[PDB]
This record gives structure tokens, sequence and C-alpha cells, in this order.
């Protein structure tokens, strides 16, 4: 009986460099134990741009974590890593399950030119 906090997806996978992109990390607790409050941080290539602690994550239920990331335009590819509680306050199931390393690109279609 252990919370297996798994960051499943990070949408959108391609981001518009026009605004502060409220991205949605879908964290699903794929373990049969309801998890308590946990700090989900967005690590861009290692740096922590934003941290949003979630109230709770139920067993086999998913929570939508909204990140507050201002697109810098520093790169065309960002290595967004959703590390579910890097402090391991809630000891998760599998070691590599609490992290999500996914490349997000800059969206070709922009809502605004610049």
């Amino acid at each position: 009986m252990i919370p297996d906090l798994v960051p499943v997806s990070l949408t959108p996978v391609t981001v518009v460099p026009n605004t502060v992109n409220t991205m949605t990390a879908t964290i699903e607790n794929q373990g049969n134990k309801d998890s308590t409050s946990f700090n989900v941080s967005l690590l861009v290539d290692g740096i922590v741009v934003d941290t949003q602690t979630v109230t709770s994550l139920e067993s086999e239920n998913s929570t939508n974590v909204d990140f507050h990331w201002t697109l810098d335009g520093t790169a065309n590819s960002y290595t967004l890593t959703v590390n579910v509680d890097p402090e391991n306050a809630v000891n998760e199931g599998n070691e590599s399950n609490n992290t999500l390393t996914a490349l997000v690109g800059t969206l070709e279609h922009h809502h605004h030119h610049h």
C-alpha cells in the first residue's frame, strides 16, 4: 500500500512563446494508497521555474497541476521535468515513477506574432 505518484503527461507538449504558459501536468497516483499533500516542481533542464504543491492525490486518480512558466524564447526545446515532491515527503512507489522528463517545443502556430 504505497502512493505511486506518476506524472503522466505534460500539456501542451508544444508551447507558444507569447505569454505565461499555464501548462497542465497530469499527475496520476498509480498506486493503491491515497497520497497527501506533495510539492510538484517543474524543473526546466534542471532549474526549478515553478513549484505547486497539490492538496492530495487519490489512489488511481489524477490531478491537474498548473505551472506558471513565462516563455523566455531562450531555446526551441525545453527539458521540462515534473519532479513529484523532490523532498520525497510522501514516499512514492517506484523510484523513477515520481519524475517526468519530457521535451516541450515551441509551438509553430503563435497566437501573436510577437
